[PDB]
């Protein structure tokens, strides 16, 4: 996250690390008590190495007594997406067992009504990714607060440039916004999931390129097939 501040520990009891190998890799979230739900390219050059999901934590290095380190039993891309799109970008990972639940760690509601939000909603993007034009990597759980974007601003030629379908919204970047290692984090709109950060490499911090994010009841029917 470029321009934000440390958050709360544990007030996000939702917010999972995705880690290969024990090494942050993306955001994700806690939708059901064995699923965290990310973005699709997340496990692109993962095949080799070990996928698993840290709940309950706000440092990534540090003890805490509500943090596990999940191991992964299967892990689901949509299968519409494919590399080199921003499309479908929505992974479910399901965990080895049922996530020990607690202050620390619980599921987020998530949206299912299909509408968009009011334009300069109030969101907020919490993640572990890089937090600086160097890439610098935070130990701890960083958020900032972003207004919804209309899609129809995000579609422009100088912005998006069509590429925003009606199952994508925007969120501003102006200075405050995700980046790489954010991608398959949460967009959280009056307590409930709305958007999943993107995977697709793009540029961070421009107020004329705003944060893309899959908009996750536009997915509802996949989330509960696989979710079951
Ligand atoms: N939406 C948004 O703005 N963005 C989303 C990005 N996608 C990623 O980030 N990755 C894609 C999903 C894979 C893995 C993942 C990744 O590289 N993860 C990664 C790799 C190396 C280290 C790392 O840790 C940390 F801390 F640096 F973030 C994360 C991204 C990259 C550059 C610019 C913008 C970016």
């Amino acid at each position: 996250i470029l321009g934000g501040r440390e958050a709360e520990a544990h007030a996000r009891p939702y917010m999972a690390s995705v880690q290969l190998n024990g090494a942050h890799l993306c955001g994700g979230v806690l939708v059901a008590e064995q699923w965290v739900l990310s973005a699709a390219h997340c496990l692109e050059d993962a095949a080799d190495g070990k996928v698993q999901v840290l709940l309950g934590a706000h440092s990534l290095s540090q003890p805490e007594p509500s943090k596990r380190l999940y191991d992964v039993l299967r892990a689901v891309p949509h299968p519409d997406s494919q590399p080199d799109t921003i499309d479908h970008d929505l992974l479910l990972l399901q965990l080895s067992e049922k996530a020990t639940l607690g202050p620390a760690v619980r599921p987020l509601p998530w949206q299912r009504v299909d509408r968009d939000v009011a334009p300069g909603t109030l969101c907020d993007v919490a993640g572990w990714g890089i937090v600086n034009h160097a890439g610098r990597r935070p130990d701890s759980l960083q958020h900032v607060l972003l207004p919804v974007l209309d899609r129809a601003t995000c579609n422009r030629r100088t912005h998006h440039d069509g590429a925003i379908t009606e199952r994508l919204m925007c969120a501003e970047s102006n200075r405050r916004d995700s980046c790489k290692g954010d991608s398959g984090g949460p967009l959280v709109c009056g307590g409930v999931l709305e958007g999943v950060v993107t995977s697709g490499s793009r540029v961070c911090g421009n107020r004329k390129k705003p944060g893309i994010y899959t908009r996750v009841a536009s997915y509802a029917a996949w989330i509960d097939s696989v979710l079951a």
